[PDB]
């Protein structure tokens, strides 16, 4: 290939160059501007207070704003865990 050379993209940051800042239990992303949880890797954008997350694989942030559509009924999908919607479906 010599097509398609792929640009508008973030640097490649380590979260071990970060400002933890114990007053509220986050890190700092001063690269960003971002706040990245050591527990909860969806990042926050607090300019427009927006959730995002880091995709090393496309190199650029993107929204982190629910997942595996099987909720779409808060913020986050939390019907992975298998009760999920309840047992439903009678008994048997």
């Amino acid at each position: 290939g010599h097509m398609q050379e792929s640009y508008s993209q973030y640097p490649v940051p380590d979260v071990s160059t970060y400002q933890y800042d114990e007053t509220s239990g986050y890190y700092y992303d001063p690269q960003t501007g971002l706040y990245y949880d050591p527990n909860s890797q969806y990042y926050y954008n607090a300019q427009s207070q927006q959730y995002l997350y880091w995709d090393g694989e496309r190199r650029t942030y993107v929204p982190a704003l629910e997942q595996s559509a099987d909720g779409h009924k808060e913020t986050g999908a939390p019907s992975k865990e298998g009760k999920e919607k309840k047992e439903k479906h009678k008994t048997k």
